[PDB]
């Protein structure tokens, strides 16, 4: 899967890397995805460039919001996805990201929509499972 | 929904926010979405990093292109999608984004593809309608 | 189609433009898309704010990784997508992008999910076919 992590620039770089580690450890845990199946783009913005309010659920976020957008193969179950949301959030708490400051989304495609390198579509050819 | 707004450096931080406020007012007034259901990433670029042509339609854009990318759950009609594009562009004309310089895309997922915080899928748990 | 090219800041801007010309030309070739159908967002990152491993396929990359994300309307075949992958990569090879440093994702939507300018949905109205 391809992960876009968009966060604010008050966070340290050590922590940005640790957030990226945590998001990835968590996807390996629940998806049982290979450990080197790791593709992430970390982007840091001024605090003012990311707006994430509460959707009227009755909480506030710090300005240090982490938005995590997972692009992944269709196939995963509703509960697998629920387990993904939980594992990521709990993976991030000991690392300094409060559960109120985590926003996750998934958007889906198919195995034939991926090229990991060399102009090749590895899921189509069978090189990747 | 989650909105990626990509625009150019020549625009002031005040216009950047006005832009985002307009994209969000448009979405509230056409989709009837909660006002606090606001999730946006603003990324400014050097003008040369955004390349948006006319698709052969015979018109000029300024260097100041504003690409707006809407990630939202499936459900909306063709017609509602037309009204969204219309309202976004009309919201933005009075702030000083020309109609030639706005580009909009929509990408869809399910309600089970969303976690607004705390590791929970609020559409799955019913914490959100 | 909307193309997001995420690459590394160490690349020289001329090269950044060349990488974008070559992705554009490659899609014109395989997809027979209008040449002025060119909508692309280049984002330069610090090298280590891109993480791209190998999915355990057994290969290394340099840090000058180039991730391309094609947002295109549905309807291309499995084989056409493979031709896309292969052509993007081959075009990028003479421009100082190793086959090992490329990553590609396609994510699909519908023709009614696009506004090319002016608040209008050109595929829906019929201004574009």
């Amino acid at each position: 899967p391809l992960i876009r992590i968009d966060l604010t620039s008050d966070r340290s770089r050590e922590q940005r890397r640790a957030i990226a580690d945590a998001v990835h450890d968590a996807l390996v845990e629940v998806l049982a995805i290979p450990a080197r199946d790791r593709f992430q783009i970390l982007t840091a913005h001024d605090p003012s460039d990311i707006i994430a309010e509460d959707a009227g659920l009755g909480f506030q976020r710090s300005p240090s919001v982490v938005i995590i957008h997972v692009f992944t193969q269709a196939g995963r179950t509703i509960e697998t996805k629920q387990r993904v949301f939980a594992a990521i959030t709990e993976s991030l708490a000991p690392i300094g990201v409060a559960g109120s400051d985590v926003f996750i989304a998934i958007t889906e495609n198919a195995p034939h929509d991926w090229s990991f390198g060399f102009g090749s579509a590895q899921y189509v050819t069978g090189e990747l499972a």
